[PDB]
């Protein structure tokens, strides 16, 4: 089935850099005559579930242009590959579309792949795509320059989002006038795009059980049950005792980071993890961002990274997940600060207590600013740049 | 010979998921309008003779349609598989069932079923099912998407189940005015449907071998005995003996639950075992469950675990096969643990000692309580949720 950008719901930021290969597709002569150089290859990166091939085949049908595509869990290997990418040359603008990388990047198959990324011409208007979830392990050859140097980040949907895949996929079905699609959405807070569309076929599934014409709200609510539990479950929710935790814990990087003189500004607060260090990805990227190194700025940066660590154990006297990876990127960044500023692994040790101990104190203080902020954050579950300034305006 | 639904006892909870199975097959029509998808294929799993192909048999009584059926213990097998799917669709509506699908799924067998079911329109009123003892050796390529995506667990019964299965099966006897099927039915502890159709049979030899028209009391007694024991034995029971272990085991589990405080409410005690996981199946299911992973919950789950083997050991020094396979559990969840939460083997090792010693101090405390339950637990066989909430509250 041909899909376009209209099936896409929650995606706003990775359809924006997927415009230019669309115009790019259409046609190559207006980058030609100007000396622009577009990309070989393209890389999506993305918890699974969150529509990584959906994208891939929208930008095939908004572009009239062929498909040709290949799954890295089916791998002989080598003559495939070298098929895949004649097929490609002898339609003038194509696509070349490898799932799962991860798979395959046994070693001829990769040899392959890699002589005929630098055996093509761009200019013919040929670009290579692919996806995957655990982008930590591949090889270091395929992101070199000139073969897959180009990254954009999938995420999971807010509440605005899930709203509207749920409208997306109940377009050709009947509906009674009692059904309200912005209450489930509020319900369903962890959910993906594959979840949703598993959650309609079931309310559609207990209203046909009865013989009934039309589905409604009761059948929604009853349909969320039945997929978080039982012998055959697909699905995970936050709950409203994990709510609170997850609360406590983003709300204590924005006081801390408000506090110490060398902290950036707090732009947005979400439930939901949005960039790319949220999600786990390092994408083989340097720690440090800053042209000057001093000693001011290092410390208050590791204050501030330690103060969702320092909420959880002074409200709840408890830990996560979340927190053991702070305390690891603290520890390799306080290495470096050895090394760079003036046996080895005490002075380390020391550095990351002190800092704990601070952010600890800020937390205690000031408590009764980070309890209202927590209030606001369980009845919206988002707030960003206009409406969050003035609520850091009022409070501090 | 033809069955129904009033042939069988003791599986409500079974029966009520396929009756959605039968209405789809009385009429598609009701299902396609509405965009309604069906599963291509179900699975029965459960202990031998708990009665897996007397439902299969019963769904297609119930829905008066064909019925084509092979058997995985017979296995020209590709050949074999193509004739059955194509007499299934020259007849709209129909069912396909394979016995014992763990015995096929030598490779060129499987690939055949594969391609069939890929092969047919759901749409047109057709369903696959299966049914298997061992679910946990299937080879995995059956399981994904759109191929046996659904799963129903058979349990043994209960008292009040096997009073309705004699029931059953001596609705056409002639039986005296001295006998009881209740007391019967509390003398025959972990027996199966298989069990007690065969004991029936064993009663009526014991009148006729006298000449007498009627079955007594005295007659049912007796053979029991016959079964249990000598060089044609087909039955094994509970002695008292056993009993009292048992009884100590699960009231364990509910002692430490209840009294740590991230512990899980207890709906439900019993001596026979009733969920998926009381009787050893993993159902190719991740053993986590909970969107966030934290520190406390995590060690609370760990002593509940084990609270079932803490009670063997201070009140009787002994061990027995259920304790082995809750420190197997343990183990696994305590390794998953050091790898999110922050010489690997010797950490693993201290976690789970800690959790034992914990929950046999809990033991030693509320002695008092945990005999109380043993004794209700001795003479009722089973306690549930409205009747356990109050002696919960009595105790603790
Ligand atoms: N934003 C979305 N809008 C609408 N439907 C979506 C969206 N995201 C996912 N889906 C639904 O999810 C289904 C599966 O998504 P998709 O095939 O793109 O998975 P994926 O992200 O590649 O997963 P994986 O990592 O497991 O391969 C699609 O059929 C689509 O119906
Ligand atoms: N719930 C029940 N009610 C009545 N009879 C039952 C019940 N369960 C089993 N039986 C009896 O058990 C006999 C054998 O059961 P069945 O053929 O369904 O075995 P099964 O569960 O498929 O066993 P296996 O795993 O050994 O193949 C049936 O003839 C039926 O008489
Ligand atoms: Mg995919
Ligand atoms: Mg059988
Ligand atoms: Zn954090
Ligand atoms: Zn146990």
């Amino acid at each position: 089935k041909r899909v376009t950008f209209k099936d896409v719901g929650g995606a706003e930021e990775a359809i924006e850099e997927l415009k230019e290969v669309v115009e790019f597709l259409k046609d190559p002569s207006k980058f030609n005559r100007i000396g622009a150089r577009m990309p070989k290859g393209i890389l999506l990166v993305g918890p699974p579930g969150t529509g990584k091939t959906l994208l891939a085949r929208a930008v095939a049908g908004e572009a009239n242009v062929p498909f040709f595509h290949i799954s890295g869990s089916d791998f002989v290997g080598a003559a495939r590959v070298r098929d895949l990418f004649a097929q490609a040359k002898a339609h003038a603008p194509s696509i070349v579309f490898i799932d799962e990388i991860d798979a395959v990047g046994r070693e001829q198959t990769l040899n392959q792949l890699l002589v005929e990324m630098d055996g093509f011409d761009s200019k013919e208007g040929i670009i290579v795509m692919a996806a995957t979830n655990r982008p930590d392990i591949l090889d270091p050859a395929l992101l070199r320059p000139g073969r897959f140097d180009k990254k954009i980040v999938v995420d999971p949907p807010d509440m605005l989002g899930r709203k509207k895949i749920l409208e997306i996929h109940t377009r050709n079905k009947p509906l009674a006038e009692d059904v309200n699609l912005e209450i489930i959405a509020k319900r369903t807070p962890g959910f993906v795009g594959a979840d949703l569309e598993n959650l309609v076929n079931e309310a559609a599934l207990l209203a046909a059980r009865e013989g009934r014409d039309k589905i409604t709200m009761k059948d929604f609510e009853e349909a969320i049950d039945r997929v978080i539990a039982g012998p055959a479950r697909k699905s995970l929710l936050i709950s409203p005792a994990e709510k609170r935790i997850i609360a406590y814990h983003e709300a204590g990087h924005a006081v801390v980071s408000t506090v110490v003189p060398n902290g950036e500004p707090v732009h947005r607060i979400s439930i939901i993890p949005r960039g790319y260090k949220a999600l786990g990805y390092t994408l083989h990227l340097p720690e440090e961002d800053k042209y000057l190194v001093s000693r001011n700025e290092l410390l208050d940066k590791l204050t501030a990274l330690l103060g969702g660590r320092a909420a959880e154990e002074v409200v709840f006297g408890d830990v996560t997940s979340g927190a053991a990876n702070d305390i690891e990127r603290a520890t390799e960044i306080a290495r470096n600060m050895v090394s760079q500023l003036g046996k080895i692994d005490e002075e380390v040790k020391k550095i990351v207590t002190n800092s704990y101990e601070r952010a600890k104190e800020i937390i205690r203080k000031y408590r009764k600013q980070l309890d209202n902020i927590v209030e606001i954050l369980l009845e919206k579950e988002t707030i960003e740049g206009d409406e969050l300034r003035r609520i850091l305006s009022e409070e501090f």
